[PDB]
């Protein structure tokens, strides 16, 4: 019964698209928000993230796995091609690194982890006056890459690699 | 007395070119070396910045003054124009930031304080596959500049801006 209650509670979570009050979830499931309110730390030190906020709960993500640095050169044009391959094996593209001869390692935010996500940034990139960092670096230049798990890591470098990404 | 024994430590330390011991100073000016050690006490507590180093005392810098931020525009060529231009109305060049419009503000490492430096910064760029941040920029980025005084700050400023590289 309260295993039951236990995973109502973050089944209602994953759903809703707006924070749910400790008062919601008293009503939808019956008991006093007092409950409620033990229920949410039992599952916190469980290992779930749920947060308070003024208008309700939400629950977030963090969980996190592994990340590589990876070394690659391609052109600007290449861009959308890298991307979308990492993010279709699951990963995220966290920044770009490039090794400046002069000024050392200049660093990139990217943080691209959807199909959307990287046509927002191929986008803005193909802009006017808006270039790579890769250009100050003749091409080649690092990512860091994050993903679930090792196995999902190869599984990208595998495709980075046979698509001609890889600096080996 | 003791003024003519401490006005003689800070010269001897500007002028040595390696770093001077207590106990040379000792033998230098006819004191025990528990008094130069002493006299060492006196002058930092003045405003001196002498560290003491396995080989002996060395006088350092510091005593900063003024840094502004400028806005400016120019070419990959113009670079050594303008920064002998800064460090001959002695200013130093801390760094360079662009604005990306993808990446938001990137900087680089620049402090160039002599012609010397000047020439050692402009070779290394000018080399194959180096180029200047603002080549990201569409040319216009940012310098932090330095100065020991305001005056010398407008100074720099008015030539800057005579030599047309100020956005105004
Ligand atoms: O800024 C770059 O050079 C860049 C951006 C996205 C992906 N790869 C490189
Ligand atoms: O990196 C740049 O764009 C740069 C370097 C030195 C001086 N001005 C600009
Ligand atoms: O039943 C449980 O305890 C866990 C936590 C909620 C989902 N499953
Ligand atoms: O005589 C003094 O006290 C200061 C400190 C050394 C140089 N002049
Ligand atoms: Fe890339
Ligand atoms: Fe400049």
């Amino acid at each position: 019964v309260r295993q039951e209650r236990l995973k109502s509670i973050v089944r209602i979570l994953e759903r809703s698209k707006e924070p749910v009050s400790g008062a919601q979830l008293a009503e939808e499931l019956s008991v006093s928000r007092q409950v409620i309110v033990q229920d949410i730390a039992y599952l916190r030190s469980l290992g779930y993230n749920i947060v308070a906020t003024p208008r309700g709960y939400v629950l977030a993500g963090g969980k996190s796995g592994v990340s590589r640095l990876v070394a690659v050169k391609h052109a600007p044009e290449e861009i959308k091609e890298e991307l979308l391959c990492v993010v279709r094996n699951g990963g995220r593209i966290v920044d770009v690194i490039v090794e400046h001869p002069v000024y050392g390692e200049i660093r990139g935010i990217i943080d691209v982890s959807s199909e959307e996500e990287v046509l927002k940034f191929v986008n803005l990139m193909e802009m006017a006056k808006t270039e790579p960092l890769l250009t100050l670096s003749g091409g080649v230049h690092l990512h860091t890459i994050e993903a679930p798990d090792e196995e999902t890591m190869e599984r990208i470098m595998r495709e980075l690699k046979k698509k001609g990404f890889l600096i080996e």
